[PDB]
């Protein structure tokens, strides 16, 4: 009936996110967590960066978990705001949002009372996040340059590719330099998108690596190889399309480059980034072998 002390939690939600249900469902989701012995309170966004400033409050009012109910964006701004920060609450997410790319890579259920029993059974995993700059992300940031955009929505695997002009670029990652010209750079933490069921073979999601794809100069024969290599997962085959594995990345260019950062306008160049491994404790099933993680000891075997 009562198998534990008292905890406390706080619900982030984005009442705007996806189909825009979970408010409606607010006061059955706070009786549910409410019966499992989590003292729950929520708070709604009301505009971009409200997620974020909301988590550095929360820092410091003691909570067992952050529930971040919304879309990617909502997690990334949660996220934001605990980076880094000693004593994180752990991070429950109902992915409520009309992409879920995190989700997804954590096998997170897409209905709310699914969700709310993967956080409620308590098992959790540490995935990897990235550091840019003095910001943070958890998907993926993306960058190049148009030709004669895109660069503030959704990035969509390889699709821009077409779009793209050759850029002279200077990419440092892990004491080794990419220094040429390229249609675009990937730095991937999550493996999953609209355009890529795998943006690579093997990525993790806890390995302290960056996924790291540089496609290179190319012409319109390689261009056409390339997307027909993509469309079946077969990309980094291409000799144009480097890949690597890399925990500090140094990007620089003496020409402009828009970047994306989690599916949003991530600013301007010169950016460096980091790999910080393992740093989000956050709840996922129990019973569910993840493929994309080397630590699965939130798993139980008998199950
Ligand atoms: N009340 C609100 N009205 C409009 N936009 C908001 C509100 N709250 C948050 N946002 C912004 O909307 C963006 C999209 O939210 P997200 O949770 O990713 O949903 P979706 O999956 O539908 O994009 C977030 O990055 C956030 O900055
Ligand atoms: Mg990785």
């Amino acid at each position: 009936g009562s198998h534990m002390m008292r905890k406390r939690a706080r619900i982030i939600y984005n009442p705007t996110s996806g189909k825009e249900q979970f408010k409606r469902e607010l006061p059955d989701a706070l009786i549910k967590l409410e019966k499992a012995g989590y003292e729950t309170s929520a708070y709604a966004t009301e505009k971009i960066g409200d997620a974020t400033l909301e988590a550095e409050r929360a820092m410091h009012e003691n909570y067992d978990v952050l529930i971040a109910a919304g879309g990617d964006g909502t997690l990334n701004e949660v996220v934001n705001g605990i980076a880094e920060k000693p004593n994180r609450p752990k991070l429950g997410v109902i992915p409520m949002g009309t992409v879920n790319d995190f989700g997804r890579a954590l096998h997170i259920p897409n209905d709310i009372m699914g969700a709310l029993d993967v956080i409620i059974e308590g098992h959790s995993t540490k995935v990897d996040i990235g550091k840019m700059n003095n910001r943070y992300f958890i998907n993926l940031a993306a960058g190049g340059q148009l030709t004669q955009g895109p660069f503030a929505y959704y990035i969509k695997g390889f699709e821009m590719l077409p779009q793209m002009k050759a850029v002279d670029l200077r990419i440092e990652y892990d004491g080794n330099v990419f220094q040429g010209e390229a249609l675009l750079f990937f730095l991937g933490l999550t493996n999953s998108m609209a355009g890529f069921e795998k943006l690579v073979p093997d990525a993790k999601l806890d390995d302290g690596y960056f996924t790291l794809i540089i496609v290179e100069k190319s012409n319109l024969a390689e261009l056409g190889h390339i997307m027909t290599l993509a469309s079946r997962g077969e990309h980094t085959k291409h000799p144009k399309v480097i890949y690597e594995k890399a925990k500090a990345i140094n990007i620089s260019s003496f020409t402009d480059l828009q970047l994306n950062v989690d599916g949003e306008y991530g600013g301007k160049l010169p950016a460096n980034f980091l790999n910080l491994e393992r740093h989000i404790d956050v709840f996922a099933p129990n019973d569910i072998v993840n493929e994309e993680l080397i630590n699965n000891d939130h798993v139980d075997d008998n199950l």
